[PDB]
């Protein structure tokens, strides 16, 4: 169904759905355990840096990856399909970086006293919904970079070759859909502008070391989905996508500086209808 | 109770009502003598740091919690009628008061001991909410391994009977409670649940960092809308409307071993209610 | 006249004032010699610091009060009354901050070389128009702060008794009317949300020790003070209120970072308009 | 004509004139060769300080001045009037502080080294457009500044007394017109909110001494100059006065900190109509 | 030219789609990632003058423009019919890609942790330029420098004295209107001489932004649900001369600094352009 009809009227014509993604920020949820790992969920395993201009290799559990989620719709099938019209979302646990009695790296590292230094520095919240996996262009810092071949999707894991110097800037060959939660690193892909004719994506990114987290929230902000046509995402075999990152920062401890990525959950509370399809 | 009718007219069927929320930032409101406490109040306590990794215990009146109150409207009821929160009125007060830099905090200048006495500066946090019952909470912590009181305070283990787990630093669906009480609920741990909350309106904004200059506008002339996508605002189960608050500033920092104390300000709310009729 | 009706229509129906507040951050507007004090007239004079967490005692001279006005309106007198209707309100003389040629604290204290510090730091901006005085709630940093009993209008002045630790939050009974100019310190007192039916204000706060100053001015804006109702502050006894502060940080000098307070006037027009009442 | 009619409609009734103001910050645009002093156009010259409380004596050719063109419009002459309706208005050059290659204080000074330290600081735009010249109030930082006598406009130029501490703050007696380009400096001299009834005005203020400039630029924003009634600025014997200052901060060198003002050029796009007047 | 109706008709609207990669001094070649090949998407080392008097910038240290010139469907197969058919620019989504890969931090840049080598990568911080046009003809552009004495190279860049035929003059540091160029080549015009010509560019739309400083945090958005509107007061977006239409940019993040003499590395993002054009009346 290529061509948008008229809206479906009557009973169950219209559903509201609702999810959580947990972000992904390095460390899985499993083991649980809080001393085997556990206590790293949230966040990511501490950040391992390269050792020459040649020879960066960083850890999995280093990497913040897009969160995802499939979620299924219910069975519709001129034809039908699912409309998404509008998301409210929403960045929980904001309140939780005013814990500054842990212990980290201290504001006062003379006489270690002051208070546990917030999360602070680089910060990226990018959110989208859409019909179908929403999908990646790569690009990254270095095309020398040595990803693990296992556990993580990278460029190379696509065309089956190494990086070349185009993928630090736009090169079309690099592209991938993020197909899988968890598994797609977020300083190698991006949304791509090119395609996404069937989500709509917004992010946001700022920079810097120590850098304040910013961050608001409401019950009471609606996002529309529908484009200039007053077409929303349309959801191909009922499977409706979302896809999120929110990177807060990171905190730091207090042995050589290591720095931990800081990520929170997002809601998204999706609204659709039926649509008359050919 | 659920099916929302036509607005009510006649004598006495719109209300406003007034009320302000101190803010709950450790040291309670008594004792109230200026040497036995009492000068901490609008303050937390000193800010105590964790001793390892696996050690953090902060003391209660170091952790800044929720502020709410629950409102008792004009008495209610062929049909029913409940009252429902249209708009409301809120400013927060008092940020003038942090123009005094001519106290005895950690000095500018730390070489001479001169410069003025450093003013309220670092993470601040702004939420309110107006419903028709409690709000929904959601917890999430920073560490699911930390030792928070099991005295006077509550905190995810209250509600669940349980330890935290390693969810409980992300999104623990199981880790919910209401804002049912006030100055109880510390908001590093509580957050507004966007999963419920239906008959509630909430507005946050968090602002990180430790040195950040905090900011604060207020003006008489600034109503927010309490009404929904469907024109229909929070309606006041059993007559009572809840308001919930947090509005923490900064820390000031003392002169002995850069000790940090949070500081809050008082929120005025004054809410317009009106008559609905309901089936 | 509490019933407002229609407005008044004729010859001289409308009317349109303007005045200029003079910041009051401290030292007074005389002596006016240059060298007896005159000098620090838009300034305060060098902030004094409690000597212990039990004692704090700062000079008058270093608080910035509220400034204020009340302009009498052409005679009136079912009555009339003097509707305020809006103001064109500005901060003047912003770049006069650009003068980074004096004395001050310079910018390489290793060398006493670069700049004179321009003025930084906390920065305060209320204006209000009223038909009586703006109302005032009391709120101190520090209820043991030890203000003069003279020279000043403070929280004792007004209940007969020191402070209590309830005047660190919100405390109904330390309540004051904006009565007088230069009398009542910013530090202390508040525009009070729980009254002000008959008058608007509009205040911002940023703090920091070291903020850059920033600030807007055009004569093109203007402020309406109706209110939801379409009703504006009605002048009682065809008195007007205006009230005022513009604080824009503090200018340091090269003797022990002593700090003066730096305020800026405010001009106002305010448009009047007749109203029927009864 | 004083009293406003309809607009003139016809051949030739609408005009649109355009022109550019070159920054005033110190150095004039002769001599023009860079090895005697040209080479600062665009710049003031090294900002002298103060050499105490009671000896601030400014070279004229450190203190950035307002820059003003008149323009004749055709001739005209119940009479008729050009109005002023719309401006289009940019500050050109942004871009040129992309230059870290210079020889300014390096950005690592421990060991001379990273780049040469990009223009930063305090910055300050206005722009005006009116049918007479600006009207000017003065206010100063210091009241006891010795400008000199010859080569600028201060207050003693009008007044042909010192100033008094009421320079400090607003004194009605301390005005002047803006008539004359690179000659009013911009710490004495702001647009006076209490005249100007035939100028819009528009100005913005950022302080600090490492603020980090910014500035947006396009030829898509249109100015609209009509007042509340409909009325753009009247041009007074078909003269159109221009104004404005845009400071984007300072550059230092590696001697002394010495500090130069940065100034950039403003364009202007003016559209003028004939309006009936009596 | 006298802008009349809009065509209407099979083919008359038509969306076409153009990224423009940073031009931040490395070229795109040679691609090999240990001949110089690596430093692409980034400047070479910036260097520095070495007095007062001798400022001489090397070229693959100086980010130029972007662009790019789009050739349409042919309109017209008479153009001395009294009423001419142009293709007009009616908006443009445009977005610039991979801000995500700043997320990096963990290379070997200067690290936070000086004492011991150690912390994080430092990450890209600075100056910011943003800048993207979109026309029916060349950008034009007006010179203007930091310094009237820089002595760019004679070959490999286009400046003023590429223009003028003569060395800068004073008048350069400020507004000269003899100092005029056109945006007519890829990564060849310095984006520290070469502005858009406020006083030109009628069939252009250019919006541009700035941000200064040394550690300042970068800062961007983006989203495929924004559209930037192309048509001017009079409803009139950018016509394309000989159907040609042309995009322009810049799109500089900040600098990296190296753990050797804290040396700056420019770094720059590519944009895409969507455009939608629709077909024009003219005489």
């Amino acid at each position: 169904g290529m061509e948008v009809l008229d809206l479906v009227t009557g009973p169950d014509s219209v559903t509201e759905i609702e999810a959580f993604l947990n972000p992904r920020m390095g460390q899985p949820p499993t083991p649980e355990s809080l001393t085997e790992g556990g206590q790293y969920y949230g966040w990511s395993r501490g950040i391992n840096l390269a050792t020459s201009d040649t020879e960066d290799s960083p850890e999995n559990n280093t990497l913040p990856t897009w969160s995802m989620a499939k979620l299924q719709l219910p069975m519709l099938n001129t034809l039908q399909m699912w409309e998404a019209v509008s998301v409210k979302t929403e960045v929980v646990g904001s309140g939780s970086l005013l814990d500054v009695h842990g212990f980290n790296k201290p504001t006062d590292t003379v006489n270690t006293k002051g208070i546990s230094t917030p999360v602070e520095g680089s910060q990226y919240h990018v959110f989208a919904v859409g019909g179908e996996p929403l999908d990646l262009q790569g690009l990254v810092t270095d095309a020398r970079t040595k990803y693990k071949e296992e556990g993580v999707v990278t460029i190379k894991t696509i065309t089956k070759k190494d990086m070349v110097n185009k993928d630090q800037v736009l090169n079309p060959i690099s592209k991938a859909k993020l197909d899988k939660d968890g598994m797609y690193p977020v300083e190698i892909w991006h949304p791509d502008p090119a395609k996404n004719e069937n989500t709509r994506y917004f992010g946001n990114y700022t920079g810097g070391t120590t850098t304040p987290p910013v961050l608001q929230f409401t019950n009471t902000l609606t996002t529309v989905l529908l484009d200039e046509n007053g077409v929303g995402p349309l959801c191909k075999g009922e499977g409706l996508y979302l896809s999120c990152v929110d990177i807060m920062g990171w905190r730091v401890t207090r042995n050589y500086d290591v720095h931990h990525w800081r990520g929170l959950p997002r809601y998204f509370k999706i609204t659709l209808r039926k649509r008359w399809v050919k």
